């Protein structure tokens, strides 16, 4: 009973503490579209590969949101996110530096922005597999692996998904399994499915409490 309501607790107080995560993320990618397109397709015109380079640059700022969504989840984040939050640091700082061609800063970012989606998955993922509920625990595999698959059609799109909907389960509201994208992303309804399936096995552990 205390590994139950200790599981229980665990995973509220992680859920509550990234429910900004997905408007976080969301908030980056709005800020960087304008300069990520034009490194893509200016790399012709140099003025504006530089003036793109200066807004990913500008005070650290979109490095320090980054390290700000890693703190959200510091006691589970995986190795990986802090190496690869400081790699786009360099590279962002040696296109700075030796001021044309800045794709591959753009590529990094699309690169750490998908780790950072997969971040928030591997978090859920450390967290469930301390769960003592064996169903549960099936549950969660085939919720991750649905979420994975979900992510790599869309990354934005799926942690949107992700976080509205294992919100939605620790806060007792039920899950949609409506697609709220018009079936526009294929993997949408299988993820739902799984999150449907993760909310019967929650609610067990929860109503025997």
């Amino acid at each position: 009973g205390r590994l139950n309501q200790r599981n229980i607790n665990e995973l509220k107080i992680f859920v509550e503490k990234a429910k900004y995560y997905s408007i976080k993320l969301d908030a980056i990618y709005n800020e960087c579209t304008g300069a990520y397109n034009d490194i893509m397709t200016y790399s012709s015109d140099q003025s504006k590969v530089n003036q793109a380079i200066s807004i990913f640059k500008k005070d650290n700022k979109i490095v320090n949101k980054f390290k700000e969504l890693e703190k959200i989840i510091e006691e589970y984040k995986p190795m990986f996110l802090s190496k690869l939050i400081d790699d786009f640091a360099i590279e962002l700082d040696q296109a700075v530096d030796n001021d044309s061609n800045a794709r591959h800063v753009a590529d990094s970012y699309k690169k750490l922005r998908k780790s950072v989606v997969l971040a928030y998955i591997e978090s859920f993922d450390v967290i469930s597999s301390k769960f003592v509920d064996s169903k549960f625990v099936e549950a969660s595999k085939k919720f991750v692996n649905k979420a994975k698959e979900f992510v790599e059609e869309n990354d934005l799109i799926a942690l949107e998904c992700i976080v509205k909907t294992i919100g939605d389960m620790v806060n007792d509201r039920e899950i949609n399994s409506r697609s709220r994208y018009n079936n526009f992303y294929k993997k949408e309804a299988d993820f739902l499915g799984a999150a449907v399936e993760l909310e019967g096995a929650y609610k067990a552990i929860k109503q025997t409490l």
